């Protein structure tokens, strides 16, 4: 069974913390965390979720406060049963870091047409609203299957 879920993207400040907390609210019987493939190179480790990501989630009663961006590592992947990436291209970048994690890595937006969810970083609130919408729809579908 998939009990520990890791939501993965690039910076671990916008989509992946949002997906973590949206999914955590829908799946209180699971442990959900998140990480970024390039959090360290982006100089983001320890940073909170983007303020606009927090605000958009808060308007939907999802708490993205007290987040700290962390880097995706092979050791981290071993702690989770299921990994959900925001873009299909993230899978190959992830398996470069943790080739053993291929089998448990799936797409966050699998159930909404296997769609990528684009990064809203450094764009207007509209982009964060769009990202939240896709994350919400995608997470609702995952919650019924885990």
């Amino acid at each position: 069974g998939f009990n520990k879920i890791l939501v993965v993207a690039v910076g671990n400040i916008c989509r992946s913390p949002t997906g973590e907390r949206v999914l955590q609210k829908l799946l209180p019987n699971k442990t959900v965390a998140s990480a970024g493939i390039a959090a360290e190179k982006s100089r983001l480790i320890g940073k909170p979720a983007d303020a606009m990501a927090i605000e958009v989630a808060k308007e939907n009663c999802v708490d993205v406060e007290n987040h700290q961006s962390q880097q995706l590592t092979s050791a981290l992947c071993s702690q989770y049963d299921l990994i959900l990436v925001m873009e299909k291209g993230h899978m190959e970048a992830l398996t470069q870091i943790a080739p053993e994690a291929r089998g448990k890595t799936m797409l966050f937006g699998q159930w909404i047409g296997q769609k990528d969810i684009p990064d809203p970083y450094r764009q207007s609130k509209e982009a964060f609203v769009h990202a939240y919408q896709l994350i919400d729809e995608a997470a609702q579908a995952w919650a019924k299957k885990l």
